[PDB]
């Protein structure tokens, strides 16, 4: 383990992510309004799925080696099997709270696939100008989710409960700021310029998850928006 | 890239794929109908998900080499992938148009998988014999989505509005007749007793797949039953 | 195939999935309720899973070699391969006879889905101390599983129909009798500490999946819980 620079990152993002788990769990024991459940059950699968694949990045079983430029490049393939499903259950985490139609939430997902696929495939692929291709396709589908996100939700939660509309509104800007961080540290980082070392990196990439993950759990599940209206 | 003479097909299928998306997301933008964004969403992931998957192929990324009768065969691994999800949302377009029961969707896409899947298996098969005994269980899972289209959901839609019941006719027999032709390239092809060699092979795919994706995308989202009856 | 001691219970393994995947498939021919038809799809999908993946390790494509101990070890992957799809469609089916809300039925899933994902990543760890390690999330994972079943379902199937009350207790005693068992066959067998033989481990989740797949399924489909209450 402690023979990559990197492991205290790793090893951080585990406990984080494993506290952040706990205490869903403990904050939805109390919770029966069967809208509430959803949300506590969407939001505590998010830090539990990537306490797991943190664990293996820091156990050395979601690394592996990849030829480029001349050289074995450590790639770290468990973070899209993380995002692949953590992605997706944060966009239905917004979606539901606007009450949003069908067809938006399928192509919401089903972009959010895309993005996280070809950015696996970008990863993993051997011909260093080709990384970069996938890269870019990978960027446009998350664009199409940004846009969804401001010229499609946004303006269907200020038809809804003020205190949906504003929790939504919160969520939203921090979604967009902290998701589009991460093209940036893929493109500079060991994936694919090489500007920023890997144990960087991954610093990096750990404060980007536990705020995307655990912070924005805790301002959802602090809101009254994920109650129905009772009496 | 033209090392491979079949790399013209590819390139071909990746174009029509890309151009195909671009049509239908443009054509898409006016509409604000929520059965009508449905139809939309499944129909324009369909050729987004194989456009990355023709482009991974002419790459060079989906291809693995698979030994079977003394010869390291090279197999497009990447047709499985694109065909996993893009085959359950063609089903899935059908049967919301004939407002099919959920024990039938699942039973359909249930099947769906098996078929993909054990095509897959039979592909990466390296004791030759075997191939083709998943071939034989992956068109028996053909065969009974096949029997459901047509005694389960024709009856289905006589009982819906005439648009509807007209337009699924049409799109009922498309999938029928093209879906059938899939197993009998492989049978023949370079997956199973190497009589078409691969380059031709490639290019009956590759008709194969832009019609069943975006021609039969054209004729539903051409069609006024994926809209609601309104004033 | 008969190379391997284990061949017989894979082969008695495929043969019983496949004549119970084929008595649901004619059983369910007669059925036009839509409640009932949702059951059938669910249950009868199971074994049909689980007999094309009895038929590849059968044939030895679901078989790799792990080095641990200083030894390559044979382990089954496509085990896991089936029970990440069968295992969630068992809970569905309990989850749908009780009426389980949505936010129960996806923490469920989701639990299960770590549940098997741990397992399969613990099963294939080359570091041997590192493997009980993923054996105890796993196992913490299947507790949550039965803890709900229990202390969440129970009370809500007192509040329905007698006799769909009476058949999940007996499907839910069945299922946690059974799934318990699992992680101690692991544990024990070639997968684990190796104080049982391979062979022997392969009868005893052959027992355990015809029971919990088959027997399961032959007391739910038996059951008139599964009906709509109708004149
Ligand atoms: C009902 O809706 C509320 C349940 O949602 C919340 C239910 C959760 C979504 C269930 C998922 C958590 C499982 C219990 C998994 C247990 C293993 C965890 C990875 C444990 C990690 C923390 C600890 C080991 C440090
Ligand atoms: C609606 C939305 C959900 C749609 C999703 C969008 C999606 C289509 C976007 C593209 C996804 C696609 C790139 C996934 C590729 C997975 C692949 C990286 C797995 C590893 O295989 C890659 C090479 C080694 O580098 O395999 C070496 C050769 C091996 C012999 C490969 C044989 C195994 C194949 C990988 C089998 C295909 C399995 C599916 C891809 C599983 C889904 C994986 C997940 C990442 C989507
Ligand atoms: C709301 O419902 C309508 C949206 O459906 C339609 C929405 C689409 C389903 C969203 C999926 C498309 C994404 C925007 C992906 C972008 C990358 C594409 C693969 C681009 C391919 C064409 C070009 C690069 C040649
Ligand atoms: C309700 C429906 C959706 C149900 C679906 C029906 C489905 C059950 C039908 C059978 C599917 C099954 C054959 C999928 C097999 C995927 C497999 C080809 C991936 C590549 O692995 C094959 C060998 C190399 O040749 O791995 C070499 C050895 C490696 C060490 C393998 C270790 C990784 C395992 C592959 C882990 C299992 C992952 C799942 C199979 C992922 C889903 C893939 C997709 C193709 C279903
Ligand atoms: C409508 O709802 C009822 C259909 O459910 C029941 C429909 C089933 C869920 C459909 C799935 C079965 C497919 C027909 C797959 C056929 C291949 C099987 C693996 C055959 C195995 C048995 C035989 C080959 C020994
Ligand atoms: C809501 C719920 C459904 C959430 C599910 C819970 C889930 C997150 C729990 C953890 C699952 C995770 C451990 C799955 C790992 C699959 C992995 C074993 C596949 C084989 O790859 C392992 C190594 C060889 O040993 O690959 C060698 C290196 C290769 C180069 C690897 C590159 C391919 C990667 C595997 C791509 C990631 C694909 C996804 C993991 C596909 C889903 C598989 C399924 C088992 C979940
Ligand atoms: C909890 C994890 C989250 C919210 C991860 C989000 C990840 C992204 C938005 C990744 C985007 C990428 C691109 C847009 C292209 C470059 C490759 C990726 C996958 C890093
Ligand atoms: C857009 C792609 C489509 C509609 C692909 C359809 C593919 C099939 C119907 C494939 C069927 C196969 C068999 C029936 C057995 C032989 C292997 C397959 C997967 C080619
Ligand atoms: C039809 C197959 C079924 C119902 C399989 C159930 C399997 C389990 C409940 C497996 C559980 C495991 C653990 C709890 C940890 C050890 C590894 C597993 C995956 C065997
Ligand atoms: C979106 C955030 C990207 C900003 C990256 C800042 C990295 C600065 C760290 C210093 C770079 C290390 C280079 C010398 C080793
Ligand atoms: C009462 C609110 C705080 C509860 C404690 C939460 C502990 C989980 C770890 C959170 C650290 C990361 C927060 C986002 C920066
Ligand atoms: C379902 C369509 C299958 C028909 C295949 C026709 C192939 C004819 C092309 C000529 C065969 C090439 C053999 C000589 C190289
Ligand atoms: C007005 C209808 C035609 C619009 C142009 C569609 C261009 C996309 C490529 C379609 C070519 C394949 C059609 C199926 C044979
Ligand atoms: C949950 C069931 C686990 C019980 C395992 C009993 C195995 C007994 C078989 C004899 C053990 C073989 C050791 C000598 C070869
Ligand atoms: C009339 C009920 C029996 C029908 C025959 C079922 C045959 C399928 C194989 C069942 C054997 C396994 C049963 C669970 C132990
Ligand atoms: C490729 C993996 C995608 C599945 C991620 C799991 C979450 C799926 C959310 C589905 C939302 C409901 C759509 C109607
Ligand atoms: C194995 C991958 C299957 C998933 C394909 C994605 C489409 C799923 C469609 C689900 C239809 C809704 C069923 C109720
Ligand atoms: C185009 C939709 C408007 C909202 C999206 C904001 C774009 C942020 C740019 C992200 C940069 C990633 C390289
Ligand atoms: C048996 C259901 C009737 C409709 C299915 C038509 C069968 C077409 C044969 C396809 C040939 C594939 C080898
Ligand atoms: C803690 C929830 C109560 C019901 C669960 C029964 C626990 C059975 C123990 C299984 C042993 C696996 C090692
Ligand atoms: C080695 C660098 C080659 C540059 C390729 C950049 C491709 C970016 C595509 C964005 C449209
Ligand atoms: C090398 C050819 C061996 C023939 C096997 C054919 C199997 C087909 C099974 C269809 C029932
Ligand atoms: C080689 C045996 C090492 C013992 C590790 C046991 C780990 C079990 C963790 C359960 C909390
Ligand atoms: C609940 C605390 C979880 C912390 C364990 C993971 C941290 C790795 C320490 C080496
Ligand atoms: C929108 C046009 C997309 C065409 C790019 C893919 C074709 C490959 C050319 C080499
Ligand atoms: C319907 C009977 C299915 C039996 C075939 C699988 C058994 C393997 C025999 C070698
Ligand atoms: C993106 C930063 C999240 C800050 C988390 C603190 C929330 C406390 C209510
Ligand atoms: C299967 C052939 C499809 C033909 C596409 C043309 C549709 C234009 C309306
Ligand atoms: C767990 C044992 C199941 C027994 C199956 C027999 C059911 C007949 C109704
Ligand atoms: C009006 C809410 C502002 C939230 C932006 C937070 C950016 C990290
Ligand atoms: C909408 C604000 C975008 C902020 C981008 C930050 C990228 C590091
Ligand atoms: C490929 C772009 C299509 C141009 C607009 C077509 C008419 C909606
Ligand atoms: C009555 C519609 C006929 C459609 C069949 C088209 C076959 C390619
Ligand atoms: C229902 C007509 C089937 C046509 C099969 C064509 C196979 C090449
Ligand atoms: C009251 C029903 C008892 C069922 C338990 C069966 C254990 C195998
Ligand atoms: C609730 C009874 C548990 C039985 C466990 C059996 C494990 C072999």
């Amino acid at each position: 383990i402690t023979g990559r620079p990197e492991w205290i990152w790793l090893a951080l993002g585990t406990a984080l992510m494993g506290l952040g788990t706990l205490y869903f769990l403990v904050k939805g024991m109390g919770v029966s309004d069967p809208d509430a459940k959803k949300f506590y059950a969407i939001t505590t699968l998010v830090p539990a799925i990537a306490f797991t694949m943190y664990l293996s990045m820091l156990l050395g079983y979601g690394l592996t080696m990849v030829p480029f430029g001349g050289e074995q490049n450590p790639i770290y393939w468990a973070r899209y099997a993380d995002w692949l499903f953590t992605t997706p259950l944060l966009l239905l985490d917004l979606a539901l709270l606007v009450d949003a139609d069908q067809g938006t939430i399928l192509a919401l997902v089903g972009a959010d696939g895309i993005m996280i696929g070809t950015g696996l495939v970008g990863a993993l692929t051997k011909v260093y100008s080709y990384r970069f291709v996938w890269w870019a396709i990978s960027t446009a589908a998350m664009l199409y989710i940004l846009y969804v996100l401001f010229f499609g939700f946004t303006s269907k939660a200020e038809s809804m409960r003020p205190e949906v509309a504003s929790t939504f509104k919160v969520l939203r800007n921090v979604t967009v700021v902290l998701w589009s961080a991460y093209p940036v540290v893929w493109l500079i980082g060991s994936e694919g310029a090489g500007i920023v070392p890997l144990n960087i990196e991954t610093l990096l990439f750990m404060v980007l998850d536990v705020s995307a993950k655990v912070g924005f759990g805790l301002i959802l599940l602090r809101s009254r928006a994920i109650f129905g209206e009772a009496e």
